[PDB]
């Protein structure tokens, strides 16, 4: 053994797992302002109610903390809460849940009784509960709620303390963002312009991967507007199966990418570093089918992908997966073909190889890729450890068809032939239906899609959490030193629209998930101005 590796390893797992793991004067880092310094965050804020109150995370928590101070209205937020549980409650019981709700909220002399909604909606809603239990039943219902809540008690809401505490929140987000403000650790893969390792936020203790894209390393490759489009990409797709943006910043030498860690590791590792060559269909199934509402999501924005490899497919603590790498990636003018010779050696499309012009077929090509290799354990048109000059795997592709064996059951045998039809016009996924051609596939007989993308199915495999499922650090591909080239002022631009800082949403779930905002949102005395906002004095 090499002890770069060991020590490697030991000093990422103690991260991974007092202060969980946040630095001594971190209290200080996010001491909140006096009120009186977020004077212009008052003005430049737009007054939303769905963002103030909802999407950002601290906005919601806030105006919930805002309405639990009046009777009148913590009913509201109890009802939201409860349509919530009602929206994950089993088919089985979905018509009793239902019931409690009506007669403890839409009720004439319910305990919690909640009057904005209309006596004509809980009627309408009530006679839908005999039709047939379901779980969008109080969608009327919980909107009417926002309908009102979104008036008077949202702006009773802005005239608060606790929505001058959100602005403080807002201040501590804006913050500039530095090396400083992350601890990196050992790498974890190479590849684009740099090296991905794993990092931690110092003040808040949260783990990260710090995707790193060597400056000298764009420029001469002519890669800069292909950087600028991963970010935005990254920044626009809001799925829970793609890794999700946090902070993007600038270096002295490189641009980086703080994205969702998976300690899990990659699916190429999973297939071939653990055990015999690939792993049982069960495992492929469920991975398969995140990896198509991955895509569904990147399809919604219509976005392909085309660098669909295992390599590219993570693992979380969990056993959940995103796709990562999404530099690959654009968004399609709608009704046009686009031409690019790009993608991996034995994981292009027919219509990529001949330079031809396509659409967003070469992604399920890619999907019936994999869900191949994970169980045959090779490439469908390559061997596992078999020297061929490109010229011949790419022949394959187009030529020669692909061979399975016992290992493929009926169903995975044919969601790969119909997923890995030469002619894109008729490929599984690529119809006008979309991903939904694809979710029918006898394949996912047993796959409630619907209960997948709520996050309701558990993972058929966990990654224990004092492994690394990763190669040895110094194990992996390293790059040759560029040379030659000098930092000019002409790229100063593209590396300012690059480094935008923090992402809102999920920095305020960072603060959030770390206990950060649990510690630190505190107020005065019952419920009394705390010094940090009172306007008589700091
Ligand atoms: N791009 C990313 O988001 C990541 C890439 N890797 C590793 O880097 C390899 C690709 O070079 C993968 O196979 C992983 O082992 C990652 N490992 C952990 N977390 C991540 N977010 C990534
Ligand atoms: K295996």
């Amino acid at each position: 053994m090499e002890l770069e590796n060991i020590v490697a390893n030991t000093v990422l797992l103690k991260a991974r797992e007092k202060r969980k793991g946040k630095s001594k004067k971190w209290k200080e880092i996010l001491k909140f302002p006096h009120i009186s310094q977020c004077e212009d965050l008052r003005r430049t804020i737009d007054r939303d109610y769905c963002s103030l109150c909802d999407k950002q995370p601290i906005g919601r928590l806030l105006f919930r903390q805002f309405c639990e101070t009046r009777p009148g209205l913590e009913c509201y937020i109890q009802f939201l809460d409860s349509v919530a549980e009602y929206e994950v409650t089993p088919d089985e019981k979905l018509g009793e849940k239902g019931k409690e709700i009506m007669t403890k909220y839409l009720t004439p002399k319910s305990p919690v009784f909640i009057a904005q909604v209309g006596q004509d909606l809980v009627s309408q809603t009530e006679e839908k509960l005999l039709q047939k239990p379901c779980k969008e039943l109080f969608s009327a219902c919980a909107q009417s709620v926002h309908e009102y809540l979104r008036g008077e008690p949202f702006h009773e809401y802005l005239d608060s303390m606790f929505f001058d505490r959100f602005l403080q929140w807002k201040w501590l987000e804006r913050q500039p963002v530095t090396k400083n403000t992350f601890r990196q650790y050992r790498v974890l893969g190479k590849g684009g312009f740099g090296e991905v390792c794993a990092c931690q936020v110092r003040a808040t203790g949260k783990m990260y991967a710090c995707k790193r894209l060597e400056k000298k390393r764009i420029k001469k490759r002519k890669g800069e507007s292909m950087a600028l489009n991963e970010k935005q990409i990254l920044e626009k797709v809001n799925s829970q199966f793609v890794v999700n943006l946090a902070y993007a910043y600038e270096t002295k030498d490189a641009l980086c990418l703080v994205l969702t860690i998976m300690n899990g590791g990659d699916l190429k590792f999973h297939i071939y570093n653990m055990g015999n060559p690939g792993f049982e269909e069960e495992r492929a199934l469920f991975y398969a089918a995140e990896i198509l509402c991955g895509l569904e999501d990147l399809h919604r924005e219509n976005t392909v992908y085309r660098n669909l490899k295992p390599e590219n497919i993570l693992l979380d603590d969990y056993g959940h997966i995103r796709i990562s790498d999404l530099g690959l990636a654009v968004k399609i003018p709608e009704g046009d073909l686009i031409r690019g010779r790009v993608g991996t050696v034995g994981y292009m499309a027919p219509e990529v190889l001949n330079n031809q012009r396509y659409g967003l077929s070469p992604d399920y090509w890619g999907l019936g890729c994999l869900i191949y290799e994970m169980i045959e354990g090779q490439s469908p048109f390559r061997g596992r450890k078999e020297k061929v000059k490109r010229e011949e795997v790419d022949r394959r592709v187009l030529e020669t068809e692909e061979v399975y064996s016992h290992k493929f059951s009926e169903e995975a045998k044919s969601i790969c032939k119909m997923l890995l039809t030469k002619d894109a016009k008729q490929r599984l996924g690529c119809q006008e239906e979309g991903a939904a051609e694809v979710k029918r596939h006898p394949f996912f007989r047993n796959m409630n899609f619907k209960r997948l993308e709520a996050g309701m199915l558990d993972p058929p495999f966990v990654p224990d959490p004092r492994a690394v499922y990763c190669k040895d650090v110094l194990d992996i591909e390293q790059f040759s030193t560029v040379k030659g080239v000098n930092l000019d002022h002409t790229d100063d631009d593209f590396y300012s629209k690059f480094s935008t800082g923090s992402v809102s949403i999920p920095w305020q779930n960072e603060m959030i998930e770390t206990e950060c905002f649990k510690e630190l949102n505190v107020f005065g005395p019952n419920g009394t101005l705390p010094p940090d906002l009172n306007r008589n004095h700091p």
